């Protein structure tokens, strides 16, 4: 037994009262209250991002954990965070948006931050049937949370099955959401993959603490063991203290107008 699959173990079994009270202590988020204002206004041009998706693909690539460039795919949009901010970076020509869109899901919203223009994002596309294309960036944020582990690592391995053939064609950056990568065989699964395509595993203070959720992206090199284990021990450490304030911060904004 893993120490992830012991927090997961955890975790389950927290009453309500617990569940939330840990879900955000000690951990880091964006004050979005005058993003959600404004946006249900139908404010387009304020620079507010869409979601806190925008924040958390930030934290990485600020960071230099990678540099999106050239054409930006990114599965499983949903509203669009990503998107709308891998279209604010330098060296990015395109920004190509899909999401699945069902009745829990999200739709694709839209706003015109800076370099809006050079995004298309679309709505009813299921990524496990279209083509693997080339690109330059590949981004992928797909991977539901659920109370069985099982559930958590299918969901995982089948996400790491689509965007392999994304990889084959070798984009130049990666940031691939690893919902569960806890368990020993996708410990297993993550170093195969790492060993072909590089990169690493890397956790995002601005992620709760109900999740175990790491990025794979292509500027990491760390272990994946550790990486893990250190990111177990985290949410563990955090169970047996007591509540700690959430760390609020200013969120993401991405200006307006066209590229
Ligand atoms: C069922 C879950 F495993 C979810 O799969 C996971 C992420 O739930 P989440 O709040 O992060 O949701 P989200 O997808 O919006 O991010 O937490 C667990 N969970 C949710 N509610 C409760 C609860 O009452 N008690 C306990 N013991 N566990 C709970
Ligand atoms: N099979 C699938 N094909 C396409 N999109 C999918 C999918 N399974 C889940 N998704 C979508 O992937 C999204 C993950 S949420 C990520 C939102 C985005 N990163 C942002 O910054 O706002 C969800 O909205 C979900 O609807
Ligand atoms: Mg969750």
């Amino acid at each position: 037994e893993t120490l992830g699959e012991k927090w997961k173990a955890r975790l389950n079994q927290m009453s309500a009262l617990e569940f939330y009270s840990y879900k955000k202590s000690g951990i880091t988020e964006v004050c979005r209250e005058e993003a959600r204002r404004a946006l249900k206004d139908g404010v387009a041009t304020g620079g507010h991002a869409v979601s806190r998706g925008s924040a958390k693909i930030r934290w990485l690539e600020e960071r230099g954990y990678l540099q999106p460039y050239g054409k930006v795919v990114d599965l499983g949009c949903g509203r669009g965070g990503w998107s709308y901010y891998a279209a604010t970076i330098r060296k990015v020509q395109e920004v190509r948006g899909y999401t699945k869109g069902g009745p829990g899901h999200e739709e694709p919203m839209l706003v015109q931050s800076y370099g809006w223009n050079i995004v298309r994002l679309k709505s009813g596309v299921d990524v496990f049937h279209m083509a693997a294309e080339p690109c330059d960036t590949l981004l992928c944020d797909i991977g539901e949370s659920s109370s069985s582990p099982e559930v958590e690592e299918t969901r995982t391995l089948r996400v790491l099955s689509m965007v392999g053939d994304w990889l084959e064609k070798r984009p130049g950056a990666f940031c691939i959401k690893v919902l569960c990568p806890y368990t020993s065989t996708m410990m297993e699964t993550m170093e195969r993959l790492q060993r072909r395509h590089g990169g690493g595993l890397v956790r995002v203070p601005l992620c709760r603490n109900s999740t175990h959720e790491m990025y794979w992206v292509s500027g990491a090199k760390s272990n994946i063991i550790k990486s893990v284990s250190t990111t177990s021990q985290l949410l563990l450490g955090r169970m047996d203290g007591p509540r700690r304030p959430v760390k609020y911060e200013e969120d993401v904004n991405l200006g307006s107008g066209t590229r």
